[PDB]
Parts: structure tokens; sequence; C-alpha cells
């Protein structure tokens, strides 16, 4: 490939690992929305809130099969597991999980600052500080402070008007 | 489920399964994109072509995921598997493999609404007819010139040309 | 009459039946709308949207006289008899019985699909597919997660909220 | 119910009555606008003003329920009778009938407008006098002008013509 | 053709034949406008409304056209046939003909659907109600109530007075 | 006929033979267009060429038939005849075939000139000159460029772009 340059095959490696893991976050999403838009459910903040959440996981893969290709590697895809539930329960469940979700993906997305830190390469280190690094912390501190409202509301009534408050 | 009415269990399950078809479709255009984008192909007509086929049929997934819900039925989701290359050679031959995805998964939305009218759904078949029947026969017919056209303009200078028009 | 053509009298008569039934569904719901706008019920979302709800049946009812003249049928009136209840209980009995309502609707609209399926009337069918199966289906659907809701709320303090947030 | 104040139940009885009444009227002239609009009667401009009577009077009964729930009463609902005739004859015929209908109701609310004056309900009579005396007096005035000019017209082309006039 | 599916011999035959039906409406109504434009016969309305209705069959058999290269089929055309008369006589003996050929043009549509049910071709199946059942019934109720009203109206004053009032 | 003057027998005639080779030439071009979108063929450009040339033709046919009108005369329909084609080969030999029916048509306008000539009608052979003469000469020049066209860009690529820049 004409382009590449500084681009280690561990890094190409771990790029196609990182896609795989943000379109799988992208599916649990998609998941737990069509669970909150379940007529013994009907939660539609909760709906809504997922149903963005797993647009934007799909926009996270497709930027890096995009630095993919800029860099001169290959895309290679894997499937896309299922998610490990069928039902992800209350408002307060679904959110304790996603919490769980966004810090496995940060954990990998550290795993892939290091790779590239390891092998010297510093666009590679830019690229994940400026996309992904600052986006997952607000993330996960988003999802924290509705699990500790959620606590602080209820069940019942609690839970529709949290929901209600979920997206403004 | 309060507002499950004249649905019955075989096309909840016909639906889990288009649901699954619709992000296998979405899946294989999402590789056959970056395929387009690599810098020893760089064919961006095609590239984009194939990034907004993608989201089509991401739209297409999440509108079956909804009339599940709608009629009271379950989602279900499986695995999204790997499409079958990794690599999809020449603009005519993506184009091929894309005519064959598409006729694929009309086949399986004609035994969907064939299920539908077996089980007396008037309602569900009005759905597939009037979202999938009419947008898949456009779609076919539309790849189906792009074919002619692609062995109408020969391989070279006629690709990237034929590459230009793609999306006006 | 000099426009009738391929309109079997069952389907006929068959459209005379639901323009009463659609007369009664208005009735129905106009007596629920007084009974949240009593001064020892005062439940103004609930007034609000059963009113609307009358006047949207009345419309079904009008697009069914509409289309029996359409056609060259006679259309033929009946009673429209009485509510069953005086009193319609809470928000969540009222809701139960348009749930009901709806259901007997629905059921009533996919035999009247069945007749016209039977005596070959296509055009008929697709009448009521575009007009009333998918529109029953979303109100169904709508009803019952605000069921879903009202018992998610609890009586009292959350039954004022539901109704508050009930028309937006 | 805390809000009923020097409301006799003579009152509350004769206003249940009008609005079944108002019902009554509205479907006479529902009926009366789908004979306009059968393919062998076809006149256009009785059909819309008939259509728009049927309206209006749905609105004089909606009036007098809300009038029942202010004034603190119980608004009880009975069955709204068929009209006497399934066919209204030519434009005089019906406006014929149209005018004795608007009379009875007219008679009618003369006979409310009494038992509230009887009852010393200065507020009913004034509600009755400000929504409802006024209109009538200008309707039967309107449909008898209405008569004058059908006879004047004649059978035939006069028929045709003074139906185009009717809307404006 | 690489984008036939479902689409079968039968159902193509149908078609062209449809087609050469739509183009026979089409002259017929040509025939009909300038028989209303003779200076002897100078009935400005039915010239205007005819030359539209022509133009209407037009469209109808280029959808049917476009309807069959869409499908893969073959369009194959045959000699659009004179209309059987070089005079229509009154506006209302035109009006009669023109319900006669409204009708033989539905019951060719009506029998096209059936042909494509026989074939189990869902999509087609759509195409036609979508765009062509309710377009016919519409036309020949409208084309009827003209009768109607041509009948009330009476030769002489009242053809000059119903063609005046036939475009608006 | 009240109008009618200086108007021979043998310019009626003439006239009703040249409205029926416009729509002659019209329904040429009809099948010429749908043969351009058949899939296995797929040129846009000169469908949407050749399917604005029908149109054209149609208009072209309606101005004569409002023409005799206007002097007088009596329209008399004959069947437009099938193409002499069912498929009309590449973008060149389509355009040669449409070079050679121009001719054709532009030989009977000389000759239904030459007729009004002889015959004395001034205003006819203004008529033919203003409306059809020059038009011709244009039409004719501008298919012939295309072939000319059509040579220079050879076949394959050549007939692709050259069938872009058709209509601009
Ligand atoms: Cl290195
Ligand atoms: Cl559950
Ligand atoms: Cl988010
Ligand atoms: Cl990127
Ligand atoms: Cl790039
Ligand atoms: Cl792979
Ligand atoms: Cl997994
Ligand atoms: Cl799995
Ligand atoms: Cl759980
Ligand atoms: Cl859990
Ligand atoms: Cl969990
Ligand atoms: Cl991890
Ligand atoms: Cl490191
Ligand atoms: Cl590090
Ligand atoms: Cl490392
Ligand atoms: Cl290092
Ligand atoms: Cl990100
Ligand atoms: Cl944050
Ligand atoms: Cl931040
Ligand atoms: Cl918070
Ligand atoms: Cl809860
Ligand atoms: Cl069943
Ligand atoms: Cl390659
Ligand atoms: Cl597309
Ligand atoms: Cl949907
Ligand atoms: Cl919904
Ligand atoms: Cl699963
Ligand atoms: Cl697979
Ligand atoms: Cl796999
Ligand atoms: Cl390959
Ligand atoms: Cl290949
Ligand atoms: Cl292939
Ligand atoms: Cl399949
Ligand atoms: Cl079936
Ligand atoms: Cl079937
Ligand atoms: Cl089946
Ligand atoms: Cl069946
Ligand atoms: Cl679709
Ligand atoms: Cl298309
Ligand atoms: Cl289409
Ligand atoms: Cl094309
Ligand atoms: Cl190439
Ligand atoms: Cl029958
Ligand atoms: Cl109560
Ligand atoms: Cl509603
Ligand atoms: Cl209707
Ligand atoms: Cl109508
Ligand atoms: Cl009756
Ligand atoms: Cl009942
Ligand atoms: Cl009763
Ligand atoms: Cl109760
Ligand atoms: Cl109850
Ligand atoms: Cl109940
Ligand atoms: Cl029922
Ligand atoms: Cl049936
Ligand atoms: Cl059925
Ligand atoms: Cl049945
Ligand atoms: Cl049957
Ligand atoms: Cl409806
Ligand atoms: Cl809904
Ligand atoms: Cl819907
Ligand atoms: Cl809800
Ligand atoms: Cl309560
Ligand atoms: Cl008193
Ligand atoms: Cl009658
Ligand atoms: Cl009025
Ligand atoms: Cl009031
Ligand atoms: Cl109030
Ligand atoms: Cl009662
Ligand atoms: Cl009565
Ligand atoms: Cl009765
Ligand atoms: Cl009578
Ligand atoms: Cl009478
Ligand atoms: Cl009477
Ligand atoms: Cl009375
Ligand atoms: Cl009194
Ligand atoms: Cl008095
Ligand atoms: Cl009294
Ligand atoms: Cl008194
Ligand atoms: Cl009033
Ligand atoms: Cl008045
Ligand atoms: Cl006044
Ligand atoms: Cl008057
Ligand atoms: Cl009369
Ligand atoms: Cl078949
Ligand atoms: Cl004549
Ligand atoms: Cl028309
Ligand atoms: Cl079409
Ligand atoms: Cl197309
Ligand atoms: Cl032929
Ligand atoms: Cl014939
Ligand atoms: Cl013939
Ligand atoms: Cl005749
Ligand atoms: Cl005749
Ligand atoms: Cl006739
Ligand atoms: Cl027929
Ligand atoms: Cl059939
Ligand atoms: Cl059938
Ligand atoms: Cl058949
Ligand atoms: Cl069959
Ligand atoms: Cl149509
Ligand atoms: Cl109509
Ligand atoms: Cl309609
Ligand atoms: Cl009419
Ligand atoms: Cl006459
Ligand atoms: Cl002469
Ligand atoms: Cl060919
Ligand atoms: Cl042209
Ligand atoms: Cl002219
Ligand atoms: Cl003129
Ligand atoms: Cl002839
Ligand atoms: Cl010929
Ligand atoms: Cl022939
Ligand atoms: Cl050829
Ligand atoms: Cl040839
Ligand atoms: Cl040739
Ligand atoms: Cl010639
Ligand atoms: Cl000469
Ligand atoms: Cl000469
Ligand atoms: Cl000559
Ligand atoms: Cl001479
Ligand atoms: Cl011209
Ligand atoms: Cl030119
Ligand atoms: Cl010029
Ligand atoms: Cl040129
Ligand atoms: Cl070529
Ligand atoms: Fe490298
Ligand atoms: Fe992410
Ligand atoms: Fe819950
Ligand atoms: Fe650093
Ligand atoms: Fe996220
Ligand atoms: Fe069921
Ligand atoms: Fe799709
Ligand atoms: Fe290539
Ligand atoms: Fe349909
Ligand atoms: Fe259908
Ligand atoms: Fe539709
Ligand atoms: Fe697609
Ligand atoms: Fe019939
Ligand atoms: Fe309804
Ligand atoms: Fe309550
Ligand atoms: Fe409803
Ligand atoms: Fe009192
Ligand atoms: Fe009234
Ligand atoms: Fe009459
Ligand atoms: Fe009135
Ligand atoms: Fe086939
Ligand atoms: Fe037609
Ligand atoms: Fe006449
Ligand atoms: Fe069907
Ligand atoms: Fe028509
Ligand atoms: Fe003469
Ligand atoms: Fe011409
Ligand atoms: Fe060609
Ligand atoms: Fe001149
Ligand atoms: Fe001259
Ligand atoms: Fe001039
Ligand atoms: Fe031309
Ligand atoms: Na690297
Ligand atoms: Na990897
Ligand atoms: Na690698
Ligand atoms: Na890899
Ligand atoms: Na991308
Ligand atoms: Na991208
Ligand atoms: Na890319
Ligand atoms: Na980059
Ligand atoms: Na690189
Ligand atoms: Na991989
Ligand atoms: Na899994
Ligand atoms: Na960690
Ligand atoms: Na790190
Ligand atoms: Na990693
Ligand atoms: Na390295
Ligand atoms: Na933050
Ligand atoms: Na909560
Ligand atoms: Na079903
Ligand atoms: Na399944
Ligand atoms: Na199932
Ligand atoms: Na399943
Ligand atoms: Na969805
Ligand atoms: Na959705
Ligand atoms: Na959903
Ligand atoms: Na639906
Ligand atoms: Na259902
Ligand atoms: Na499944
Ligand atoms: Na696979
Ligand atoms: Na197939
Ligand atoms: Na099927
Ligand atoms: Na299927
Ligand atoms: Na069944
Ligand atoms: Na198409
Ligand atoms: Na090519
Ligand atoms: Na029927
Ligand atoms: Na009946
Ligand atoms: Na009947
Ligand atoms: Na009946
Ligand atoms: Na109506
Ligand atoms: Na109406
Ligand atoms: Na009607
Ligand atoms: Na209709
Ligand atoms: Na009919
Ligand atoms: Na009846
Ligand atoms: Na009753
Ligand atoms: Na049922
Ligand atoms: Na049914
Ligand atoms: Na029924
Ligand atoms: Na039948
Ligand atoms: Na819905
Ligand atoms: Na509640
Ligand atoms: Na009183
Ligand atoms: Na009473
Ligand atoms: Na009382
Ligand atoms: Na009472
Ligand atoms: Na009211
Ligand atoms: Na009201
Ligand atoms: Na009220
Ligand atoms: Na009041
Ligand atoms: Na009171
Ligand atoms: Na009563
Ligand atoms: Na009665
Ligand atoms: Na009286
Ligand atoms: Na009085
Ligand atoms: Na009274
Ligand atoms: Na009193
Ligand atoms: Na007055
Ligand atoms: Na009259
Ligand atoms: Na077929
Ligand atoms: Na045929
Ligand atoms: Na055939
Ligand atoms: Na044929
Ligand atoms: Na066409
Ligand atoms: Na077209
Ligand atoms: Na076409
Ligand atoms: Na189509
Ligand atoms: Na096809
Ligand atoms: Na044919
Ligand atoms: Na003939
Ligand atoms: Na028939
Ligand atoms: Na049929
Ligand atoms: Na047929
Ligand atoms: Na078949
Ligand atoms: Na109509
Ligand atoms: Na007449
Ligand atoms: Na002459
Ligand atoms: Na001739
Ligand atoms: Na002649
Ligand atoms: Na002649
Ligand atoms: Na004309
Ligand atoms: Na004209
Ligand atoms: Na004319
Ligand atoms: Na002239
Ligand atoms: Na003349
Ligand atoms: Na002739
Ligand atoms: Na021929
Ligand atoms: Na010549
Ligand atoms: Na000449
Ligand atoms: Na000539
Ligand atoms: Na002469
Ligand atoms: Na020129
Ligand atoms: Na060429």
């Amino acid at each position: 490939s004409l382009c590449r340059q500084n681009y280690h095959e561990e890094c190409e490696a771990g790029v196609n690992k990182q896609i795989n893991m943000e379109f799988y976050a992208s599916y649990v999403y998609m998941s737990m929305a069509s669970h909150f838009d379940r007529d013994d459910v009907a939660l539609k903040g909760a709906h809504e809130f997922f149903l963005k959440s797993s647009s934007e996981e799909r926009e996270h893969a497709m930027r890096l099969i995009k630095f993919q290709n800029q860099r001169g590697g290959r895309v290679v895809y894997q499937d896309i597991k299922k998610p490990e539930k069928d039902a992800w329960g209350t408002l307060t469940d679904a959110m304790q999980a996603a919490l769980d979700l966004e810090k496995h993906v940060n954990q990998a997305l550290l795993d892939l600052h290091a790779l590239a830190s390891k092998h010297n390469d510093p666009q590679m280190c830019d690229f994940i500080e400026n996309h992904y690094l600052t986006e997952q912390v607000e993330a996960i501190r988003e999802i924290s402070g509705y699990l500790t409202n959620l606590k602080r509301c209820g069940p019942g009534l609690g839970e529709f008007l949290f929901d209600k408050e979920l997206n403004s």
C-alpha cells in the first residue's frame, strides 16, 4: 500500500479489534432500546436514549474503519456477537449494564493507546485521545450520575419521572 | 403482552429472521464501502454509495424491530455473521455481489409476506408491501442497470468515470 | 346505481356494520371524556385525550360512509347503543376498557378485510389496510403502553402526573 | 359534588334529554348528507351543507355535556335512535324534514328554558339564551328561505343551480 | 435480464395488455375532446375535461411501461385501435360512453390483480392497488354523478350550464 | 358548419393524415424510450430524450386536431400502427431510425404545405410554416449532429458519455 508509514501490524490488528468492539456496543444498545419499547415496559425516554447511544457507537466504529484506511491498514471484519441478555430488567439494571459496557470499551481503548505508545505511533495516540478517550470519560460519568439518580428516585413513579428527564 | 392480536408466533419468528438479514446486508455494504476506500482501490463514488447503502439497510432492520414491538412480539437478536469476502474485487464484482445480496433479501421478504398471508395477517402483509417490496424492486433494478453500464464502460478509465456518476 | 362494480352485497352490509361500530366507539369515548371532566374526578389530560379519541372515531365512521357511496352501496344506519357504563372508574380502569374497545373494533376490521378478500375485492382490502389496520395497531400499542405506565406510576400522585403527560 | 349549587335535579335531567336530542339531530343530518352523496342523487352542495350541519349539532351536544359538568350534574347517555327514513327524497323534501327537526329541537330548548326559569336558575337560562335560542332562530329562518327558493327554482335544473348556491 | 425475480410470464403479458388498454382509453378521450370542440357542438368544459382525461390515461399507460421495465419484463406494443365512433352525441351520450370505458378498464385492472395474486406476486398486487384501483373507483363514481346531474339539468340550457361547472 | 371558409376537402383529409402520422411518431419514440430503460440497456439520457420527444409529437398531433376544428373540418381518427421494431439496438441505431422518422414526417409536412398552396389556402400554409416546418428542420439537424458525435465517440465508454450529454 503506497500510503502506509510507521504503522505496525499489531496496531492494525488492535484497530480491527476495536472496530468489532464498537459494533458490539452498538448492538447491545440496539437491544436495550428495543427492550424499553416493549408494550409491557414502555419507557420512551430510555428507548430514545439507547437508540441514540446505538447510533453513536456505530459512528465510533466507522471513524476507526476510516482511520484504518487512512493509515494504509486493511480492515478485517469479524462476527458481531449477540448481547448477553434478551431482557435488560428495569431502567436501573440496563443503566448498570451500560456502565459495565462503557468501562469495558474504555479499557480496550486504553489498551489500544498503550499499543500505539509502545510502537511509537504518535499520530495514532493523538487520534485516540482526540476522538475517543475524553468522549469515553464523559459517557461513563454521565451514566454513573443516572445510576445515582435512579437509586434516589426509587422504583415505580420515580422511574417514570427519571425517564421523562433523560433526553430533554 | 396487552397489545398482541392476530399475530402468529411463526410471523414473529419470521420478523426476527428478517431483522438479522437486514443487519447482515448492512454489514456487507459496510465491508464493500471500506474496500473501495483502500489507498490501492480508491473509488470514492463506490465508497459513498455503499456507505449510504449500509445506512439504509440499518434503517430497514430498525423499522422491523419497531414493527415487532408495535404488534406485541419479542425481538430476539442473533449474531450478525461476517460477510463472505474480505476483498470485493472491481466495482463490477462488488455490484454483482450486491445484486445477489439484494435478491437474497428480496426472496426472504417474499417468504415473509407468504407467511403473513398464510396466517391471515393483512396488517403485516401491507406493512411489508408498503415499506419493503417496492423499495426492493427499485434497488434491484438500480443495481442491475449499474452492472449493464459497468460492462458498457469497460475496465480502467471507464470504471473511474462510471464511479464519478454513481451518486450525483 | 351506475357506479357499482365488483361490490358484493355482503361487503356493503359489512361496511354498514363497521359504520355503526365506529360511531359506537365514538360514543364510548365521549362518555369517558365527560367522566374525567366531573368535578369529583377532574383529570383534564384524560378528558382531552378521550375527547380527541371520540372525534377520531367519528372520522373513521365518516370515511366508511364515504367509501360506501364511492363504491355505489347504500348506507343504512342503525341505533348507536349507549356505552356499558355510566362511570369508568380510575384512569387505569378507563384505559383498560379503551384497550378492550380498540381490540373489539380491530377484530371487526379484520373480519371485514376477510369478507373483502373472500369476495375478491382488492380495492376494498387496500382501503381497509391503507386507512384502518395500521392505525388500529398503533392505537392498541399506544393504549397498552399507557396501561403499563399507569401501573408503574401507581394511584394518587402517579395518576395526576401520568395524566399531565398524556397529550404533550 | 363540591361545585353543585342552585342546580335542580329536573334541570339536570332536562340537560341529559337535550344532549340526546342534539346527537339525534346530528345523526339525522349525517344521514341526509350521505343520501345526497349517492351516485344516483349527487348533489354536492347539499352533501356539504348537511355534513356541516351534522358537525354543528355535535358541538351543540358537546357544549351541553360541558355545561352539565360545570354545574356539577352527572351526564347520563341514552341510545341515539336512527333517523325515521333511509332516503330523504329531493333537496326540497330533505329541507322540509330539516325545518321540522330544527323546530322540534327549538321547542325542546324552549321547554328547557321554561324548566330553568321555573326552578329560578338564572345562570342556566342565560346559558341557553346566549348559546342556543338565537342560533335556533337563525337556523330555522335560514332553512325556511331555502324552502321558499327551492319552490321558486322548481325541479330539475332549478335544483341543480339552487344546490350550487347553498354554501358559497 | 439481471433484475427479474418472481415475475411470471403471464403477468408480463397482462401488463402489456393493460398498456394497450390505457393508450386506447387515452385515444377515446382525445376523440371525445375533439368532438366537443366542433363549431357545431362547442362545449368548452367537456373539451377541457376529456383533454385532461386523455392526458391522465397516457400517464396510466406510462406508469405501466415503467413497471414492466422495473420488474425486468419486456414491453411489447400493439396497435392502438381507433374508437368505436367518430361522433359521440350529447354531453350525456359521451359521459355514458366514458362510464362504459372506465368500467371496462376497471374490469381489466381487476383481472390483472387476480393474475398477480394467482402467481403470488405481492409487489405487483400492491402496485396495482396503490396506483390504479382507488383511482378507478373515484373516476367511475365521478362520471356516474355527472350522468345523474346531466339528467337532472335536462337538454338545452341545462347542458350549457352543467358544462360550465365541469372543471371549476 | 357555420365557420368553414376556403377549406378544401383534400386539405381536411391531409390534416387527418398528418394527425395520424404525428401520433405514430409519438408511439415510435415511446417505444424507443422504453427500450433504453431496459435493465440490460440502461441509457437514462436516451430514455429521457425519447420520452420528451414522444411528448412533443403528441403536442404536434394535438395542434393539428385543434387546427382541424378551428377551420371547421371534421377530425377522423385511424389506428395508430405499432412501430416496425420491438428492439432499437444501440443508441446509434435508434438515432438513425429517429432521423429516418423525422425525415418521413418532414416529407409529409411538405406534401401537406403543397396541398394547401395548391388549393390557395394561405392561412393553412402559414400555420404549417409557423408551427411545423422550422421545428422539423431544427429536429432533423439536431439528430444528425447526434449521429455524427455517436460515431466520433465510438461504442462502449463513448456511448455512455455521449448519453450523459444528451439532455443537459
Ligand atoms: Cl515500527
Ligand atoms: Cl419484562
Ligand atoms: Cl449517549
Ligand atoms: Cl478517521
Ligand atoms: Cl480518505
Ligand atoms: Cl473475515
Ligand atoms: Cl461477546
Ligand atoms: Cl453468540
Ligand atoms: Cl435482568
Ligand atoms: Cl439484572
Ligand atoms: Cl448487569
Ligand atoms: Cl476490555
Ligand atoms: Cl505502552
Ligand atoms: Cl502507556
Ligand atoms: Cl501494551
Ligand atoms: Cl516504546
Ligand atoms: Cl468516540
Ligand atoms: Cl458527562
Ligand atoms: Cl469533558
Ligand atoms: Cl445526573
Ligand atoms: Cl420500577
Ligand atoms: Cl392465528
Ligand atoms: Cl486489491
Ligand atoms: Cl441505495
Ligand atoms: Cl415500524
Ligand atoms: Cl410505539
Ligand atoms: Cl439471543
Ligand atoms: Cl452468513
Ligand atoms: Cl462467521
Ligand atoms: Cl473477488
Ligand atoms: Cl469476484
Ligand atoms: Cl460475486
Ligand atoms: Cl432467501
Ligand atoms: Cl402464503
Ligand atoms: Cl402468497
Ligand atoms: Cl409460506
Ligand atoms: Cl391462509
Ligand atoms: Cl425498505
Ligand atoms: Cl430504480
Ligand atoms: Cl417504483
Ligand atoms: Cl443506469
Ligand atoms: Cl478496472
Ligand atoms: Cl362478486
Ligand atoms: Cl367517582
Ligand atoms: Cl387517539
Ligand atoms: Cl373514503
Ligand atoms: Cl365522491
Ligand atoms: Cl334504518
Ligand atoms: Cl352494544
Ligand atoms: Cl341500550
Ligand atoms: Cl367501574
Ligand atoms: Cl371497573
Ligand atoms: Cl374494564
Ligand atoms: Cl369484534
Ligand atoms: Cl377471507
Ligand atoms: Cl383472509
Ligand atoms: Cl370471512
Ligand atoms: Cl375467495
Ligand atoms: Cl382509521
Ligand atoms: Cl403507537
Ligand atoms: Cl406504524
Ligand atoms: Cl408509553
Ligand atoms: Cl388514583
Ligand atoms: Cl332549588
Ligand atoms: Cl333515490
Ligand atoms: Cl347550518
Ligand atoms: Cl359549556
Ligand atoms: Cl371545566
Ligand atoms: Cl346509561
Ligand atoms: Cl326517535
Ligand atoms: Cl330505532
Ligand atoms: Cl321521501
Ligand atoms: Cl318525503
Ligand atoms: Cl318531511
Ligand atoms: Cl319538542
Ligand atoms: Cl317556567
Ligand atoms: Cl317561562
Ligand atoms: Cl316548565
Ligand atoms: Cl318559579
Ligand atoms: Cl347552538
Ligand atoms: Cl338566518
Ligand atoms: Cl340574529
Ligand atoms: Cl334565502
Ligand atoms: Cl328535481
Ligand atoms: Cl413463479
Ligand atoms: Cl353533431
Ligand atoms: Cl378525469
Ligand atoms: Cl412505475
Ligand atoms: Cl428505473
Ligand atoms: Cl410488436
Ligand atoms: Cl377495440
Ligand atoms: Cl380499427
Ligand atoms: Cl351517438
Ligand atoms: Cl349514442
Ligand atoms: Cl354509449
Ligand atoms: Cl375488460
Ligand atoms: Cl387470483
Ligand atoms: Cl383474487
Ligand atoms: Cl386469474
Ligand atoms: Cl395462488
Ligand atoms: Cl391510475
Ligand atoms: Cl370521486
Ligand atoms: Cl377515495
Ligand atoms: Cl356530481
Ligand atoms: Cl342538449
Ligand atoms: Cl376551394
Ligand atoms: Cl438488447
Ligand atoms: Cl426533441
Ligand atoms: Cl391550432
Ligand atoms: Cl377554438
Ligand atoms: Cl374512424
Ligand atoms: Cl406503419
Ligand atoms: Cl401493425
Ligand atoms: Cl436493431
Ligand atoms: Cl438496426
Ligand atoms: Cl434503422
Ligand atoms: Cl412521407
Ligand atoms: Cl402546390
Ligand atoms: Cl408548392
Ligand atoms: Cl400537391
Ligand atoms: Cl394553385
Ligand atoms: Cl411542431
Ligand atoms: Cl437544431
Ligand atoms: Cl431555427
Ligand atoms: Cl451536436
Ligand atoms: Cl456500445
Ligand atoms: Fe509501516
Ligand atoms: Fe464507543
Ligand atoms: Fe421497569
Ligand atoms: Fe504522549
Ligand atoms: Fe457511548
Ligand atoms: Fe395473537
Ligand atoms: Fe433491506
Ligand atoms: Fe478496481
Ligand atoms: Fe396493499
Ligand atoms: Fe394487499
Ligand atoms: Fe399504500
Ligand atoms: Fe438496499
Ligand atoms: Fe357488483
Ligand atoms: Fe376506529
Ligand atoms: Fe381517579
Ligand atoms: Fe382509536
Ligand atoms: Fe343544588
Ligand atoms: Fe342544535
Ligand atoms: Fe333529486
Ligand atoms: Fe342547526
Ligand atoms: Fe421470474
Ligand atoms: Fe386508466
Ligand atoms: Fe349537444
Ligand atoms: Fe392481498
Ligand atoms: Fe380515467
Ligand atoms: Fe370551404
Ligand atoms: Fe412532429
Ligand atoms: Fe447499447
Ligand atoms: Fe409565411
Ligand atoms: Fe408564406
Ligand atoms: Fe411568422
Ligand atoms: Fe420531433
Ligand atoms: Na504503529
Ligand atoms: Na484483530
Ligand atoms: Na494486522
Ligand atoms: Na486482524
Ligand atoms: Na467509515
Ligand atoms: Na466514514
Ligand atoms: Na474507510
Ligand atoms: Na487520522
Ligand atoms: Na500509515
Ligand atoms: Na479482525
Ligand atoms: Na454472544
Ligand atoms: Na478497567
Ligand atoms: Na493507556
Ligand atoms: Na485493544
Ligand atoms: Na514499533
Ligand atoms: Na463530564
Ligand atoms: Na428509579
Ligand atoms: Na400473524
Ligand atoms: Na427467528
Ligand atoms: Na416466535
Ligand atoms: Na426467534
Ligand atoms: Na427501532
Ligand atoms: Na425506530
Ligand atoms: Na422498537
Ligand atoms: Na406497523
Ligand atoms: Na398485534
Ligand atoms: Na432470533
Ligand atoms: Na460468515
Ligand atoms: Na429467488
Ligand atoms: Na410472496
Ligand atoms: Na422469511
Ligand atoms: Na393463523
Ligand atoms: Na425503478
Ligand atoms: Na467499468
Ligand atoms: Na365485494
Ligand atoms: Na349491516
Ligand atoms: Na347489503
Ligand atoms: Na345493512
Ligand atoms: Na362522510
Ligand atoms: Na366525508
Ligand atoms: Na358519502
Ligand atoms: Na375508496
Ligand atoms: Na363499486
Ligand atoms: Na345497517
Ligand atoms: Na347498550
Ligand atoms: Na381478537
Ligand atoms: Na383478516
Ligand atoms: Na365485520
Ligand atoms: Na364474490
Ligand atoms: Na406504534
Ligand atoms: Na396511575
Ligand atoms: Na336549576
Ligand atoms: Na333525562
Ligand atoms: Na337528574
Ligand atoms: Na337522566
Ligand atoms: Na364536551
Ligand atoms: Na368540550
Ligand atoms: Na364535560
Ligand atoms: Na356555563
Ligand atoms: Na351548579
Ligand atoms: Na339520560
Ligand atoms: Na328510530
Ligand atoms: Na312548537
Ligand atoms: Na320558554
Ligand atoms: Na326539554
Ligand atoms: Na327550585
Ligand atoms: Na337571521
Ligand atoms: Na328546486
Ligand atoms: Na408474477
Ligand atoms: Na400481451
Ligand atoms: Na410474456
Ligand atoms: Na405480450
Ligand atoms: Na414510461
Ligand atoms: Na415514465
Ligand atoms: Na420504462
Ligand atoms: Na414498482
Ligand atoms: Na422482477
Ligand atoms: Na403486446
Ligand atoms: Na376499432
Ligand atoms: Na364488470
Ligand atoms: Na381482482
Ligand atoms: Na387483464
Ligand atoms: Na407462479
Ligand atoms: Na370518490
Ligand atoms: Na344535460
Ligand atoms: Na384549403
Ligand atoms: Na385522411
Ligand atoms: Na375530407
Ligand atoms: Na379523412
Ligand atoms: Na387538441
Ligand atoms: Na389543444
Ligand atoms: Na379541437
Ligand atoms: Na389556426
Ligand atoms: Na375554415
Ligand atoms: Na382519417
Ligand atoms: Na405496424
Ligand atoms: Na424526402
Ligand atoms: Na412543399
Ligand atoms: Na400529406
Ligand atoms: Na381549391
Ligand atoms: Na438548428
Ligand atoms: Na457512441
